[PDB]
């Protein structure tokens, strides 16, 4: 990952829950993030290394409990990785540019549209406004 | 459960991890509690109904990442309920009081002592200090 670690500065800057999800693949319980129910306009970054990850344009609502988007700014910004914790065979989600865990991605998006979930923990991201 | 039920009240005075752990048996995620890591003299209080659930001088340093007790003020204070779910057997521990989920009781705790770990989540507990 292009972005360097500094695990002292992480510390410094980062709640625990954002230490704790981006770091140690925490997952935020649902209904308990600060943007799953948002409906601004404006962009999602990467709560770590800053990078754009997904617009508000793309965010939906799936009623997971964790903020869900059918699609990434882009095809670059995401790095995909098999997980197998917690008794179960998922597609975990990190930031392509420091390697930040973000969440998962889900088969059981809009159908309409791509047809995937990205399951983002709020505590990952920060959202930079554009009204 | 004797405290009477008013979820409008609950989702107004608890923050949405209080709310979803208490009522909805969400998990905070290891080493993000307020808690953990408390050795203060006090008592470990329900958030929602205030009853008196543990003390300090029951608490230990488990290392799991969330407040470990090994047994609660006395045994009429918590009830205990199997639970299956998240694909796992494990024994549930809720406040006698109103019936609040706390957390999860395990049998790895200090065998000079009960041999049990009550594993609660900090969201669950509000501390009085006894200083
Ligand atoms: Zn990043
Ligand atoms: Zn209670």
């Amino acid at each position: 990952y292009p972005y360097p670690k500094d695990d002292a500065e992480l510390r410094r800057r980062l709640t625990p829950m954002q230490y704790e999800v981006t770091q140690h693949a925490a997952t935020e319980p649902p209904f308990t993030g600060e943007y799953t129910d948002t409906e601004d306009a404006g962009i999602y970054h990467c709560v770590v290394c800053g990078t754009a990850l997904f617009e508000s344009g793309a965010k939906y609502h799936s009623g997971c409990g964790w903020p869900s988007y059918f699609k990434p700014i882009d095809g670059e910004v995401i790095d995909e990785k098999m997980d197998y914790t917690h008794g179960m065979t998922r597609v975990e989600v990190r930031c392509n540019q420091c390697g930040a865990h973000l969440g998962h991605v889900f088969e059981d998006g809009p159908r309409d549209k791509t047809g995937l979930r990205y399951c983002i923990n709020s505590a990952a991201l920060n959202f930079e406004a554009k009204p």
